[PDB]
């Protein structure tokens, strides 16, 4: 159910300095991410890039990867929440360059803490929750950076699912602009 | 770039410019592909560096030293780049390119631990696969010293269990030389 | 499907442990070693002077459950006579060898097979060689017990047990593992 | 569906028939049936070690080893053991069958005797294999010598007879060797 | 199963054995035993079979048979509800004059269901085999109901239903019993 | 189970039909009547049904013994007796059927399967065709109803109130508090 | 499997490798992969009758007869074919390692090289078992046979040194004959 | 992991499909029908191309069905090209069979290839009538069978009915001494 | 592994398409009768006088979807010849003997099987009378056609599928589902 123009749909839009961020964020959805945004910068190290993101999050470091690969590349990359950006989705959104982060009206934010498990001996319960608990840290550290709000407040509405709409998105930071129609 | 997930695929275009992604667990699969393009990429050109972008939860010690063995062999510079994590043989690959030429993103993560195996049968067979997965950590731990600098001590001690650094942490630890800042 | 007696209502077995015959007729898992133990136990508190009747037919299983057995008979006052009846094999062959000496026996056509214990391990490296350092010391244990019971030497029990080796009942006492064959 | 039989003493019928010194080999012969059926021999001969006991046999075969439990114990034991093949007796089951007091094995006449040679298995190195292989053919040879001896028959006859699954008539069975007399009615 | 002995002891003390399953080695082994221990019990009186049963293991069913045959009383059968395969060639090896059926009781005859696997040479084995089993089922069938070994070859080649009274013609059973 | 309190109710001649109408079942109820009858083969004996039928031939097993003995079957249903079940409620004593007022009763023809070649399947059609023409035969001499009536009403699932049962013939009385 | 492009010609990677004449034995060995690498030594001959072969392994090894296939084929065609062991060659993976043209084996430092008897299964009746048995020795046989000639060592050395697995670096493996040079980087 | 070759007009080919320009047909798997028919299509396809250059069947197979290898058994016969069958790895079984079958002096076997020959496998469930039918069959099929390999050999209908009873590995040498192949191909 | 031949490119079956050659190679249904029709429909309107060719090895399957193809080869103008190599059964073997009347053929060695239909049947017994009485319909059909096709009587017909009837080729074709057994050049 791909379809193509004489590329397929995908390498179209990417052919004008489009990603879409579709699914779930895991290591190959990532290598992919990273190695577009690699490509367009070398194609073109001033235009801006467009990163649509429709995600309800995944892997920690694999969203890490394409995070910093946004960070690093020259050219701005603007992000665009369509549907939904859930936790390490709207860790991305929030990454996007400031003033070219937007969400459409009925898009949906969700943020909320890392995810994860851990099976054996308590010495290595230990070292996988002081892993947990630094990777959070990081995570509300930038997320502060990114928003403007304190680390504080990150962390209590983090604490369970919070659910926000394009506008409250846009009150908190995690976006410059809801895109009206 | 014909499509991007399936030069045309993403990969391909960019092994053009001499980059290749690992991306992925490291099985036998991936050795042999990442193994090809080491090989293709230094008969186009013996001289020009080559790239290798690793984002790995690591996997098989064997397929890992096809790769390690194949970056030594080969003529040009192999430049690492850890972008996302680097775990386990992931990690030893990372420290295994060319001096001054290991990186890291800022937010990259490192994790090095003992290597991990299995053995079933009579004593004398769970025996051998004792000595052997012993012998691999010797190996893994030695190549891992003359790499960072560490003392083979230092690097059994800290590999006992699961150690997770950061970019600067891996960078002080001598895995990497650099963390590239934006 | 096990039948009644009447003489007081007894399951066969049971009827059997009146006489101090015990039937270990099983895989060597902890509930038999735990059964077999208790019925040891009962049968030297009823009597600490008469023999009592292992029978053996089976396939071995657990070295600890095994040891549990073997510690309890060698604890015990009265003498323990084993019968290796169809198979004894790896720590039931084991067990067939630490019965009282001059009462370990086997009937004609009964298999008797030694080895060397089986294991496991998965993990870390340092997982790995715990459990291969605990195999191998296990190994040296059972070896220098049927050294002892055999009067063969550890170095011939070693080799002898480096793979399956079967042995008819008459090879079994030949090898010291019995006493005597019974003959009909 | 075991029924009760009350004497008030309740034996289930097995019970029952056990105290008439009859035991019934209903089954595969597996390492817990031939447990039970030695415990039932041993308890029997303890009992009265003069009276015949009789061992009804309607069984598929199983386990070599279960089955020379059985076969040792009877030999072993003091008094005769009657056979009687009722419904089948195939592989393990026929040579028990054959292993009843001489002039006491008996069928019925509609009961199936059926002889082969063992079955089994091996996995592992070449060694191994090489192990297991050896094993089993010399518990092919113990079995057949056994036969011969029972039977009458010579060790190469039986060997050729067991080659395959052979399928034997009461009667059939009866010019075998296996057993002496067919029951009639 | 209810309480009076469980309902099946007490019917036993009364020379009453049910055959109310599949027939299968334990099936057959429980039988014999019953006939075995009342024989033993009154070598005289007669014993009654019920059976409602599908059928089941050929081999088993000559187990119940032959014990029928060597035993000194006579066995009555009386089919309630079904006596299909083995069932139905137990119902027709009851004392003659003393096998019944009730008036919406079924019996079923049909040639004996098999298997085979492996080599050619094993496949022929086990199909002479198969068919020497169905001659001697026929045979005996034969002589119990007093029809051509012709005619019950070609009647149970396939599924074959027959009413009480119909199994009463066939020779099958003597009398259908009426209320 | 709680004498188990079924042997209670089995010593004063109540015997419970309280599930699936299989082999079993019915090799338990017919001992039952059996045993029943030869205690005393004048006294009434109670059927309770509760059951959503089961094999036809193991209900006729049921029917003929019902039929066979001597004291009157009361049959009465409680919560539902559907299939086989509706057919042996059916056959209690004429006079002594009954069921509580909130039971129900469900009718319809009877049910089975069939595979392999063409005329094994015809032979399998005909075996159920004349099942059913046998149990219409009977549920027809039983209520009163003609066999084409039956035939009709018995097409597809047809569930039926304990007063409806009544009017149909199946039972004789509703029984009141 | 990344795609390259000649300027439009595509070749998936090992295509383009196979275009230098490098064949790549990067999996398990079974009938598919041995048709597989047996279908390109040929090609490659027909191609070049005289130019060398480079034989790439990372195995574990695998079917004994697929592993034959391609030592066959290996040793009936002209070209020379060089083996290079890279991360591991175990049973089957090392046998083919061994058998490369002489002079032209090869691992690189850190390649592993384990050595052992071949494994097999056997599962029916008693000379069923045996036909198993005596075929595995038999093929045991020839691999020991041929590993001898490849490496110089005696067949009871052979015999002896695969009993069990027997894991070797690349500088051991050169002491023992199954490969000519170590290259170093 | 099937790689492609390029020719020099320039043409991709797969190596399978590179191999069947040259008239070289491989039987690299189990003989199933899917198998037979490609097969089967392949020699069709080669006599037509040319009715008289020989074709080259490779053979690495365990076996299988018995009326998939006669459709390819007798296409090869029936076609008017020389089949020459060279045995790499395994010949089993009905793939022993195919060997044999090949054009006379022109079935090969490298020197360590494995040839096994074989009774046919097969089943039955049902009636008894059914096991009957079922067993004449494949007992009919082994006669075939047996036949054609006699032919094929030069031995006897009765040593191969031993020789086949149970599973009965060859080498490459006694494939040839036994007249399954005519040549083993030494390096 | 379907091989492609180069004039563009065309898979082998395409190929021998070009030529007029279908392959019925496996088990009917819905499927690949879609498929066989679409190939007579493109022959047709390619060339409605030249003969078409039918290979047919198949063990049969799905009875409508044999009638899809044996009705379009009754439907188009050409001669649709046949030809049965390995095997045909069931409906396969329907279709062997509805090629045009002359060229119906089968290699020496392949195998003919007639039967009666199968099927399936659950629920009430109307609905198993339904789908009773259209199977015992469906057989009346096929046994119809295979008289006006073989020439034997549909009584003849009716006793000779009613179980599994294998024949040989040159059984076969005295029975007239073929017409002649082609034998080597
Ligand atoms: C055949 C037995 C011969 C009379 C003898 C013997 O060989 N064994 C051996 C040691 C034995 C032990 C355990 C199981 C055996 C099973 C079969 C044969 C001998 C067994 C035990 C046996 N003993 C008993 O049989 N005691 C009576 C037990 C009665 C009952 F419990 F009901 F079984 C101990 C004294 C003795 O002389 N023997
Ligand atoms: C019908 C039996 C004929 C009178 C006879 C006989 O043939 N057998 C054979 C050998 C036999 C043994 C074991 C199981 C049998 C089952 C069925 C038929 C004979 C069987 C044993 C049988 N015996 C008994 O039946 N003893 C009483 C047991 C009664 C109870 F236990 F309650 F079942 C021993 C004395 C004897 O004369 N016979
Ligand atoms: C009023 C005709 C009856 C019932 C008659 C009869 O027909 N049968 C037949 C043969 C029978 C046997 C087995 C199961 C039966 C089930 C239902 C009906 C008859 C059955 C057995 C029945 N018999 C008994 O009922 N004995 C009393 C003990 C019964 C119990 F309490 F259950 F133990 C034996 C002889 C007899 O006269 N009949
Ligand atoms: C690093 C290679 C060194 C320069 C050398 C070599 O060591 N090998 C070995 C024998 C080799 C063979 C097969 C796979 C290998 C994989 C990694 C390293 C060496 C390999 C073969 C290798 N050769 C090539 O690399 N040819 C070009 C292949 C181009 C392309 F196919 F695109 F990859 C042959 C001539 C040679 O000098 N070498
Ligand atoms: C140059 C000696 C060979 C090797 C010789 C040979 O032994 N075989 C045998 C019969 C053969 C057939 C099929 C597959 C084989 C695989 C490996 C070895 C021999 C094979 C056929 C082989 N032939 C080819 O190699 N033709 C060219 C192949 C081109 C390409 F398709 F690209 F692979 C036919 C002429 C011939 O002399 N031989
Ligand atoms: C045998 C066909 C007879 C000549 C005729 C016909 O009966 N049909 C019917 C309606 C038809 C339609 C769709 C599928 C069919 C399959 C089999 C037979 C008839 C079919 C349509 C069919 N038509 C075509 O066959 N057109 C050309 C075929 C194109 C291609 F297959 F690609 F080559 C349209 C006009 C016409 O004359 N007919
Ligand atoms: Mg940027
Ligand atoms: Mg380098
Ligand atoms: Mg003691
Ligand atoms: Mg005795
Ligand atoms: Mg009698
Ligand atoms: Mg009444
Ligand atoms: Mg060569
Ligand atoms: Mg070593
Ligand atoms: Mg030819
Ligand atoms: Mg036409």
């Amino acid at each position: 159910l791909i379809p193509t123009v004489i590329y397929d749909i995908y390498s179209r839009l990417l052919k004008d300095r489009i990603i879409m961020l579709g699914s779930q964020i895991d290591d190959n959805v990532a290598n992919s991410i990273v190695s577009q945004l690699l490509f367009l910068q070398a194609q073109d190290s001033e235009k801006d890039i467009y990163l649509y993101i429709n995600s309800p999050g995944g892997s920690v470091t694999a969203g890490f990867a394409i995070y910093d690969t946004i960070q690093h590349i020259k050219p701005d990359v603007q992000t665009i929440c369509i549907g939904m950006a859930a936790s390490m989705g709207s860790f991305l959104l929030a990454a996007g360059a400031k003033g070219k982060r937007f969400a459409l009206p009925n898009a949906e934010v969700m943020i909320h803490q890392p995810l994860g498990g851990a099976q054996g001996q308590a010495t290595e319960i230990e070292i996988a929750a002081n892993h947990i608990l630094k990777t959070r840290e990081k995570l509300n550290r930038i997320l502060s950076e990114r928003t403007g709000q304190s680390i504080e407040k990150i962390q209590k509405d983090t604490d369970r699912d919070n659910f926000l709409t394009a506008e409250e998105a846009k009150e908190y930071g995690l976006i410059d602009e809801v895109m009206v129609p």
